[PDB]
């Protein structure tokens, strides 16, 4: 059994292509990393040493309210509003977003379903002004990731969990984009108010594609020799440029709607 | 399915005996409460509604360093020191202590192995000046729970988990208290320092008694008609006064050492 250390994981990260000042959104399957001396906090600590105090690490937090509780009117009274300071991350995204969110100094954005946890030099910029309606468009941490030419790291995670590609769905012009409208409780200056949202669908694909077609795009982007693979600990990992994968994915999407 | 709510949980705790101004050390098996609307945070939220802002809810945090790693001289330099604001709770204690530790406004004491997470009106008093050596004695959140006549809620948790009683062992005079001595890294204003610790054993019972011997004590304590049993959500729960079970566990231990 190979043990990882904050020093060891730092080197694996520089090996994958991570440098000073980088902003990186990390999706992670942490137990694929193997044994770590000081726990998965060594991952975040190693990252921050590599990228420096001006860099920023992000995690997709979201939140925990199931759709049927939300859509069931007996439950409505007892559902706490979304609190970017106390609402815990959705557990389907793994411990990684909660690891970030619960580290002191971290910040979290306002759009509940698209909410992002961030820590580092630009965590305030990344979490600020998160558009509530259409939280995966230009006024979101994902959009600012592209503007800052950040990166996406799949830390042993399945490739179809690349949330950044939902931003490509928003930008990409193709016909019959499913529009989603739901109502969720948030706080308005301290008090629970129920509110109507609208966004492009992120729970299921455009009609033709499969539930995991994100993975095909990522593998097809890695096929052009952009990006870079490598081992972080013992987890197979991928590091992609945010702007390039998003430009790649929107054409791929716009190319597919022109068809049939 | 009976779903519990912040209002529903508030009742069940009022029925068990929680009141305004109470300090309560909570040990939990959150899975046995069943389905809750807003998750387990409704439990804490309902608690502080019942005790009010002057009350305090506590949890046994500890921390995650494995002994076998601590004493490996090759692992020595990659082990992060204990940071009371960053070190995550031990996972053997369930989600409850880190539920509290990661709630905004909560606090955590300095004694690593005996660390406690606290939130409420007197969380700063309970967490302050936790003795590094013998962190289960009078200079600990456990001792101040007795001084403030607090309570212990066993929220579906097995009975042997009442860490408050490891503090009775510290107080109780009896033969052959196995003393433990180890070296652990601790953060000293932001810099890792290794340091030798000293305490009465808490991971193993005094050799005569069973590992699970805390359960029998509380059962025995229950049978004197003090403390109260009741249902929190769907979890069978017990709420006892801190000072009474401590004083009752000391007589009990000193009695057994006379033999
Ligand atoms: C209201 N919210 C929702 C809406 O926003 C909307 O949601 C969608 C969502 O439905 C979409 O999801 C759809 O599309 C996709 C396509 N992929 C799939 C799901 C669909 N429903 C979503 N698209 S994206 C999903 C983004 N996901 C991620 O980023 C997560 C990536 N990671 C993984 O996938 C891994 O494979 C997981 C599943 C996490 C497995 O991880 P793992 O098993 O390897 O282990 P962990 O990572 O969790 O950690 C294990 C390890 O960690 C350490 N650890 C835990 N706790 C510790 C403590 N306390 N202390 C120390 N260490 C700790 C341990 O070592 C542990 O190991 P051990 O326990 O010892 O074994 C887009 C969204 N918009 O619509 C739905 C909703 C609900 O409305
Ligand atoms: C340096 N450290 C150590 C030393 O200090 C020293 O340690 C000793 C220690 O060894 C002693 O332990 C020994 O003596 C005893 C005495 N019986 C037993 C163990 C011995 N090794 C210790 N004596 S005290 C132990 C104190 N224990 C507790 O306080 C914990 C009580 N709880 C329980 O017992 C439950 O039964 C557990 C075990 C927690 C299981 O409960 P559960 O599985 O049913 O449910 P959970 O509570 O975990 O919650 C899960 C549930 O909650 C919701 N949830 C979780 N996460 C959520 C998130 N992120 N979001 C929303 N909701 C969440 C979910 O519903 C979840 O359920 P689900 O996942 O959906 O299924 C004294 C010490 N000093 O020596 C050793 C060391 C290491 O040196
Ligand atoms: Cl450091
Ligand atoms: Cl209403
Ligand atoms: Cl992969």
């Amino acid at each position: 059994s190979r043990v990882s250390t904050r020093s060891s994981l730092a080197e694996d990260l520089r090996a994958i292509g991570l440098a000073d000042g980088d902003a990186v959104l990390v999706h992670a399957a942490l137990r694929k990393v193997g044994k770590i001396v000081g726990g998965p906090d060594d991952i975040l600590d190693a990252m921050r040493d590599v990228i420096g105090p001006a860099g920023t690490v992000l995690g997709y937090a979201d939140w925990q309210l199931e759709d049927e509780i939300r859509d069931d009117p007996a439950m409505r009274e007892h559902i706490p509003a979304f609190d970017p300071l106390r609402s815990r991350s959705i557990r389907d995204n793994g411990f990684w977003p909660e690891l970030i969110r619960t580290t002191p100094g971290a910040l979290r954005s306002a759009s509940p379903g698209a909410s992002m946890a961030a820590i580092g030099g630009e965590a305030e910029w990344f979490t600020a002004d998160h558009a509530l309606d259409y939280g995966y468009g230009p006024r979101s941490p994902l959009g600012k990731l592209v503007e800052a030419k950040g990166k996406v790291l799949m830390l042993g995670a399945p490739l179809d969990t690349m949330t950044l590609l939902a931003h490509a769905e928003h930008l990409a012009d193709f016909p019959n984009k499913r529009i989603l409208r739901y109502e969720a409780p948030i706080l308005v200056d301290g008090e629970k108010v129920w509110r109507w949202f609208e966004e492009f669908d992120t729970s299921d694909p455009p009609d033709g594609l499969a539930d995991d077609y994100f993975a095909g795009i990522v593998e097809e982007f890695l096929a052009t020799g952009r990006g870079k693979r490598g081992k972080i600990g013992e987890a197979s990992s991928v590091l992609v440029p945010a702007d390039e994968i998003v430009a790649f994915a929107v054409d791929w999407l716009e190319r597919w709607g022109r068809t049939a």
